[PDB]
């Protein structure tokens, strides 16, 4: 809510899902992503399209299924976000 | 407009122009960040408010002057952010 203020919340849980399950060292799946987020498959589609444009994440087909792994530049702007959310949390 | 991907545009402009105003030494006043950006009086007020619940700033009246300054808070959220925009231009 403090995060809406300053962060497009659906774009945002669209990078931190990638980050957090990449971290945990699962293939990020872009069926996944829907699952964890409050997005239809197609709106997330169509953020996974605009961060790759941002040459923020880099996707591939395996088979039929979409793949999303974050660029450095993804890792690092994700990471600082992530600082960004534990400060505003703790008062 | 990467920016927009992520962030609130008006509210980000807000917090980081006083974030330099106040860095360079300036007090911040309310119609000085209303210069800066591109929002109507009546708003800049509406999010400084936000930022004030969220505990990112305090301001307080000289006279009929609206003075504007960050918190320890809201410093490290500005600091953060500045990191972000930085990375997110430099490909
Ligand atoms: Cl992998
Ligand atoms: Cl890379
Ligand atoms: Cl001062
Ligand atoms: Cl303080």
């Amino acid at each position: 809510e403090r995060i809406k203020l300053l962060f497009k919340e659906k774009a945002l849980e669209i990078l931190m899902t990638i980050y957090y399950e990449s971290l945990g060292g699962n293939d990020v799946y872009i069926q996944y992503i829907a699952s964890k987020v409050n997005s239809p498959h197609s709106y997330v589609w169509l953020i996974i399209k605009k961060f790759e444009e941002a040459k923020m994440v880099e996707c591939e087909l395996e088979g039929r299924t979409k793949i999303i792994r974050l660029t450095d530049k993804g890792q690092k702007i994700a990471q600082q976000i992530k600082s960004i959310i534990d400060i505003m949390e703790n008062d």
